[PDB]
């Protein structure tokens, strides 16, 4: 099923996602619904908070053809270096707006696959940025919180106008 994606300034997007203790069927079903919604969007990633399910579950596919489905459950990453990188990020929950967000270049991801088995990895490029952009969703953050107050408000207003209109 294609799922509904909440948008700024929906306060629900500020909910802090709770840890997935077990990976039952209900969880895998959600995962699939999350992939579909993401492809349908279209986006290269999606966290459960964006669709009103507040569990630590991140879905991703950083490829052209839909051949690289990646699942990140109970994720967490660590900057292995003091290095930074500027990237113009957009978000399905902040549609139409794209701002250059500054984030660490090399991070070490740590999660549980679709089955719930721990795995560790080292991210760079698009994956690093993406898991960071997704782990923010689980904590209630949006790339727009790295933006100025006036710039972010100019955005909050536009959407609040678009939304109901
Ligand atoms: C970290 C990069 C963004 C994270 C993933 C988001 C989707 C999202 O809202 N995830 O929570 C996305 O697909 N964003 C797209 C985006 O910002 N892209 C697509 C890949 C390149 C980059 C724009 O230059 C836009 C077009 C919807
Ligand atoms: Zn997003």
């Amino acid at each position: 099923a294609i799922l509904n994606i909440l948008e700024f300034p929906d306060p629900r997007l500020r909910t802090i996602a709770k840890p997935v203790e077990v990976v039952d069927d209900a969880v895998r079903q959600l995962i699939d619904d999350m992939f579909e919604t993401m492809y349908e969007a279209p986006g290269i990633g999606l966290a459960a908070t964006q669709v009103n399910v507040h569990k630590r579950i991140v879905v991703m596919d950083l490829s052209e053809d839909k051949s690289e489905p990646r699942v990140f459950i109970n994720p967490e990453f660590e900057p292995l270096t003091e290095d930074m990188d500027q990237y113009q990020e957009g978000c399905l929950s902040v549609p139409g707006f794209y701002e250059n967000v500054d984030r660490p270049q090399k991070v070490r991801i740590k999660a549980l696959d679709r089955d719930g088995n721990p795995f560790e990895e080292v991210a760079e490029g698009l994956l690093a940025v993406c898991i960071q952009h997704e782990c923010d969703h689980l904590n209630g953050k949006l790339f727009v919180d790295y933006l100025s107050t006036l710039k972010r408000d100019r955005i909050r207003k536009k959407l609040e106008k678009q939304h109901r209109q």
